């Protein structure tokens, strides 16, 4: 009923993402199911407002780190589920290395049985036929490493990490992002040492579905305390 205790099993998934990057307005809907005993979240996302104005791949970090995989002996140091069900508000800024910025705010949180992460993203300074506005990044999402940090100045959990996307002419785009977790109740949390969060993401596509969309499907574990 509180905490770890609400990820014993498979959980249904929720996510909207309401976009407005260079005044393209644009919302996303996504659902699915995670399974934090084994790190797997299996999730599809359409967009609603017609053609994404920018690649799946740069909204992928943004569209439930609570579904990651902590070993037993790392789940003193889990904040994301000792949040819920009241949940957390995760904020961040993403910086593209050479062109634009994004800044989000979501709350991820149980709504009845459901987990449901809800999301304001807006995007500026981006250039038009730049990798992003221009669609030139590859349809994949590799491998990262997130660090986590205490904020205990806030009761929540920081996080600095690099996601680099390939560039269809085989360069890379930097994304770097600021991160901070912070909860909506006021009841005791846990507070992590340092650590890591290790993700895979593979992206697909149903051959059956005309609106643009994504197929994502992630493993995360967590590691970094012995
Ligand atoms: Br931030
Ligand atoms: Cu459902
Ligand atoms: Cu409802």
């Amino acid at each position: 009923r509180k905490g770890e205790e609400l990820f014993t099993g498979v959980v249904p998934i929720l996510i909207e993402l309401d976009g407005d990057v260079n005044g393209h307005k644009f919302f996303v809907r996504g659902e699915g199911e995670g399974d934090a005993t084994i790190g797997k979240l299996s999730l599809k996302f359409i967009a609603t407002t017609g053609k994404l104005p920018v690649p799946w791949p740069t909204l992928v970090t943004t569209l439930v780190q609570a579904f990651s995989r902590y070993p037993d002996h790392m789940k003193r140091h889990d904040f994301f589920k000792s949040a819920m069900p009241e949940g957390y508000v995760q904020e961040r800024t993403i910086y593209f290395k050479d062109d634009g910025t994004y800044k989000t705010r979501a709350e991820v949180k149980f709504h009845g049985d459901h987990l449901v992460n809800r999301i304001e993203l807006k995007g500026i300074d981006f250039k038009e036929d730049g990798n992003i506005l221009g669609h030139k990044l590859e349809y994949n999402f590799n491998s990262h490493k997130v660090y986590i940090t205490a904020d205990k100045q806030n009761n929540g959990i920081k996080a600095n990490f690099t996601i680099r996307h390939n560039v269809e002419d085989g360069s890379v785009q930097l994304a770097d992002h600021y991160q901070q977790n912070t909860p909506i109740g006021d009841g005791p949390v846990d507070l992590p040492d340092d650590h890591y969060l290790s993700t895979q993401t593979i992206l697909s596509k149903d051959l059956n579905e005309k609106r643009d969309h994504m197929v994502l499907l992630e493993y995360v574990t967590a590691a970094g305390i012995t």
